[PDB]
């Protein structure tokens, strides 16, 4: 039973020549929480130029409406109150803290002592909870943190522990981990605090992404980012559609997406982002279809084909 | 030190809406050859209606020119003399015969026993030895095989340590393996007959396929099979560009591909096949490269970007 995190509509809206429209994040978003049903969607990151602030407010009045503004995430910083202010103004109730997760990042960008940053983190998560929000921590460029300096990441992960916070997502931001890589690193920390929520979200520049995912899975992750049609930033991020199959029929772990809506969502965000998808797509793929030949990912399972 | 075997030009020839023109194969072996240098290539299925004979028989000629027409080889069949005649016109010397490696294939398809079959199989071996080819064995389904019918394959590999083969192909062929399973298949043979060279050829239904291929690499296997931009009958053949690039820098084998030519063989079949490529393609992808955020998969590694 886990929980799948769709990133389309902001890490998807990273890449090259792809912006949503308003009443494209509104669809989109209603499709993936409603018929999809994917557990949380992280539409967008704070401080964008207004405009994207006012296509949250339209998103949360509608969320509002149906039950649930708290599946609505929301990419942050760490800024002090800027990031807290908007997403405040946004309407939206949950953060999704962009933090650095390697001692090389940390420095390189910030030049501030760990517990120099892990001071101004715990100001942002106080004035967070204090708004009314919820959050949520990425340690960013963590594929990088627990291979290098894994003891800022320890230290990291152990001051986390200690505020109030939701989940700690272990991102492969540059996507240069193998299967292997990645059951060590998620084995390391779900080991050491075995009460946390981590989630993977990784990147398929090597096209390891689902199998990575995978191994995330065993090492104890309770929840899992991804892309429909890996839309993202370079090769993106981790195909949704592939990897919920994939955990499905290659795991005993299981999810609520609901199958049948996978490819009506993909030839929506096609559609709207622009930016097409190879006819041999996994799962997706207009010729992917095409009984002593059975393979268990049949066209009518995933809402083709009647 | 692996060997890897193009596949794009005929198992990629089975992919919807791609016919190549003997310009076209021939173009596109020659750069996989002297330019990418994989060490083989699979450019067509004998008995294909003749032209596709005229086709082999003018990159034989060429072949022969550059000393190497032991490096191309073609699909043959389980049909006495047929398949061995048209190779021998051909000009060709390789076979790379297609085999049922399941139990279930055998029965629905033939309607045979193991000893009935294994019979037929040895006498197109005897004849291609006879007629001055060598054979590489493919195990059709074998996927679904060391799977469901385990002893089926084992006898059928015992058999043919006792035929005088170059190489056992291990198809997964529909493409339903994780890694996990490519690792127990590939193990379960390699650690019986720990001086053959098996080969693994996944197929990407699940977007598994170069996660398998390491798994393979892992468990003993001597080659790979793989096709330029996964060009391929469904979701096509492993994608040898994100294969190549993950065994040399995720894993401890090596390969005599050279990377530079990598992104002019995409451009390259991508053209002439007539199949679009999405532009977040792993390692190829017109958007992929786009020193903070320093990612070891560099534009000019592959020949791009300068
Ligand atoms: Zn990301
Ligand atoms: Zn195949």
């Amino acid at each position: 039973r886990l929980e799948i995190l769709d990133v389309t509509l902001r890490d998807g809206e990273q890449t090259r020549g792809v912006s949503f429209s308003t009443s494209e994040k509104l669809n989109i978003a209603k499709f993936l929480l409603q018929k999809l049903n994917v557990d949380r969607v992280e539409i967008a990151s704070a401080r964008v130029s207004k405009g994207e602030l006012e296509t949250v407010q339209k998103i949360m009045e509608w969320a509002a409406t149906e039950q649930l503004t708290e599946r609505i995430e929301i990419l942050g910083f760490v800024d002090g109150n800027k990031t807290v202010d908007w997403i405040k103004d946004s309407g939206a109730k949950v953060l999704n803290l962009l933090t650095k997760g390697s001692l090389h990042h940390l420095e390189k960008q910030l030049g501030k002592t760990p517990k120099e940053f892990f001071t101004d983190v715990s100001f942002v998560i106080e004035y967070a909870i204090k708004s009314g929000l919820k959050i949520n921590v990425y340690l960013e460029d963590w594929s990088n943190g627990f291979r290098n300096s894994p003891d800022y990441v320890k230290s990291l992960v152990e001051h986390l522990s200690k505020e109030h916070i939701e989940r700690i997502f272990l991102p492969d931001t540059l996507g240069v981990l193998s299967p292997e890589e990645t059951f060590q690193g998620v084995d390391s920390l779900i080991q050491k605090y075995p009460d946390i929520h981590f989630e993977f979200h990784g990147h398929n520049d090597y096209d390891l992404s689902v199998a990575n995912s995978l191994q995330a899975i065993r090492a104890g992750v309770k929840g899992l980012h991804a892309s429909i049609n890996g839309l993202g930033e370079r090769a993106g991020n981790t195909p949704l559609e592939a990897l919920v199959t994939t955990i499905h029929d290659k795991s005993n772990s299981k999810t609520n997406i609901n199958e049948i809506a996978i490819t009506e969502a993909s030839r929506l965000v096609e559609v709207f982002s622009g930016k097409r998808i190879s006819a041999n797509r996994p799962i997706v793929g207009e010729d992917v279809f095409t009984n002593l030949y059975a393979n268990p990912i049949l066209p009518e399972r995933f809402g083709r084909k009647r």
